[PDB]
């Protein structure tokens, strides 16, 4: 079905689009933002892709963008890009939730490998979700015949 | 249901005693080994855990332990703890199949972190497994019952 899908914010333009590219050239459709308002307009608990955002970032940080993926849905998986100084943080943020952090400058490959391990969660969440309302559909339907 | 399951593999009794009791207070419930044949023996692709092992062992080290266990069940997640020298291969391990590394000495935090996300994994696998089963038990049935 359809490619693995990212929502990727980033203040940065230079590191959104060179971000983007990797993902892209590995195989992900992605939309990128600069701001995490407008990015969080477009998610809600139906969203078949991940999260991926730098930590800090003017108005809206990383963070604050977390709190309202996690208020939204808690297996919508959120990676945050961190500087070193900011890593405690972002381990801090791990334990409360968030799904993995990648470190700044970011590595091609690092960055592909922790979208990959994310989206392969969020599909498997979403397979459940899928599976568990065909049980239910299905048995509602028996219920009703018998 | 269960707690989540791990087998741990080292040769070095102390690291394994000391990654043991950190899996251990987060909940685990751990079979640990000295070597990757033994812990082998006890795995299959109806293990319900992960696995956890040294990239470097005498005998069989942790990557051609990985070989085995890809073999066995691709979905069956392996943490690699790896010393600074090893991780590019361990990022290369995880390209073509392991599931994430851990760098040495470990950290206490990152170490529960990495597992638990495993372990997440592994659960949502076995769990889709479950449903997909139940799904084709049912619908034998009624396909028999019509």
């Amino acid at each position: 079905s359809a490619a693995p899908s990212v929502f990727l914010i980033d203040d940065d333009r230079d590191l959104r689009k060179a971000m983007q590219q990797t993902l892209e050239l590995a195989g992900f459709t992605v939309s990128s933002f600069a701001s995490a308002t407008e990015a969080l307009a477009g998610l809600s608990a139906d969203f078949a892709g991940i999260v991926i955002s730098d930590i800090r970032m003017p108005g809206m940080d990383g963070l604050a963008l977390f709190r309202k993926i996690l208020a939204l849905d808690p297996d919508l998986p959120m990676i945050l890009v961190t500087g070193h100084g900011d890593i405690p943080m972002a381990v801090q943020a791990i334990q409360d939730g968030a799904y993995d952090f990648i470190a700044k400058p970011f590595a091609a490959d690092r960055l592909v490998q922790s979208a990959r391990r994310a989206e392969k969660k969020r599909r498997l969440v979403m397979e459940n979700r899928s599976l568990r309302r065909a049980a239910e559909a299905a048995s509602e339907g028996l219920k009703l015949a018998a």
